[PDB]
């Protein structure tokens, strides 16, 4: 007779709420992919993580959120979640997401995660694809705040990204014409000192230039970032014909595997140790006196073990003059580099980044790159 009573009725209601999290399609946050989302937008019908729920809470005309475990649910609300959910959302709100569009993860800055949510649910850019034209048309112009090479100041400059000319250019007759093949971009809000800060890099003469820009409008800077990825995508299809689209997407733009301060010495190993900001981009290791420098003090190619590159914990017994005690030795065919890290946790992370590069076979295109150093 237990089935006939009000306690059973309630237990079934409670089980129905929790059951929605045990469907495979709802195993990860709809927006950033974090595992085991505990929150739901009951107007959009998605299951999202605590962090994403806060972003949603901030578009209250579109999304209302509450906890699947801790808040009360009306029957109709549970039935709404059950008829929607994360797979449904993917088919609706991610119906027409361009292959080049950057999909954020929990590690990404607030700007990326917020604008992903706004593009999907607020602006509905992937439901109504004409809204994608600002960054999908192969031409984009606009003004951005650009840091001076050496002067610390941000000034308004017109940028033009033109796939037809194969370049990003800007004017201060352009001041610079930067070929797409040599461009990368990564959001760096903490380094730049602005939440919408984007770092754009350009390789010429085997020397990387850092350009540091922002826009007051978060949508506009993220649209520049994705426009640059679109341009990169079209360039790569041309340089690598018969590479699949999926093959190309990881190459469109590259976040840095690691950055941070280390001390280094010179080619003799006796010169004295100097603090530098290091950035590891794929196989290119760049070191700067300051992170916002336009140019590196030096750049090192980290090739594969098949070409005689290796990485070791520690320093040789000879070594003197350093004061951070956690050493890393990089052996290249031409030079032994000695870097010192302030902590063991950082040493471990640096060795792991260098080891990943050494352990991976070189790609065809990387042989000519190596040749330039
Ligand atoms: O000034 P110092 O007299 O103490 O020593 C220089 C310093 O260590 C440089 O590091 P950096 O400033 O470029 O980080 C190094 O260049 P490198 O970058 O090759 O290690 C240069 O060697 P070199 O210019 O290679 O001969 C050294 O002479
Ligand atoms: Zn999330």
């Amino acid at each position: 007779s237990g089935r006939e009573n009000l306690y059973f009725q309630g237990k079934e209601r409670r089980r129905a709420v929790l059951e929605l999290l045990q469907r495979p399609g709802n195993a990860r946050c709809a927006d950033c992919g974090a595992p085991d989302p505990d929150w739901a937008s009951y107007t959009l019908g998605v299951f999202i993580c605590l962090s994403c729920s806060g972003i949603h809470r901030n578009i209250p005309q579109v999304s209302k959120v509450k906890s699947v475990r801790l808040d009360a649910w009306e029957e109709a609300q549970v039935e709404f979640m059950a008829s929607h959910g994360n797979d449904a959302a993917r088919a609706r709100f991610e119906s027409k997401v361009p292959s080049f569009y950057y999909r954020p993860t929990p590690s990404d800055c607030q700007l990326l995660r917020e604008q992903w949510i706004r593009a999907k649910y607020e602006r509905q850019e992937f439901i109504y694809p004409e809204k994608q034209e600002p960054y999908s048309a192969g031409y984009r112009e606009g003004f951005l705040w650009k840091r001076g090479r050496d002067n610390g100041q941000f000034l308004s400059r017109k940028f033009v990204l033109t796939e037809r000319e194969g370049a990003l250019k800007y004017f201060n007759e352009p001041k610079a014409v930067m070929k797409i093949e040599h461009l990368n971009a990564t959001f760096q809000p903490a380094k730049i000192g602005h939440p919408h800060g984007l770092q754009v890099t350009y390789l010429k003469d085997n020397s990387t230039r850092n350009i540091f820009i922002y826009h007051e409008d978060g949508k506009e800077i993220v649209d520049w970032f994705n426009a640059l990825r679109a341009a990169r995508f079209h360039y790569l299809q041309v340089a690598f014909p018969g590479a699949s689209d999926a093959d190309l997407v990881p190459k469109l733009s590259r976040n840095y595997l690691k950055e941070g301060y280390m001390e280094k010495t010179g080619p003799k190993q006796t010169e004295g140790f100097r603090k530098r900001w290091f950035t590891m981009d794929d196989r290119r290791l760049m070191y700067f006196k300051d992170p916002l420098d336009a140019f590196a003090r030096g750049e090192v190619f980290i090739g594969s073990k098949e070409s005689g590159y290796t990485v070791l914990h520690g320093f040789p017994p000879s070594t003197q003059g350093h004061h951070w005690p956690h050493g890393i030795t990089i052996v290249t065919p031409d030079r032994k580099f000695l870097f010192a890290c302030e902590t063991e946790s950082d040493q471990r992370e640096w060795v792991a980044a260098f080891q990943k590069a050494v352990d991976r076979p070189m790609l065809p295109q990387e042989y000519a790159v190596e040749a330039h150093f």
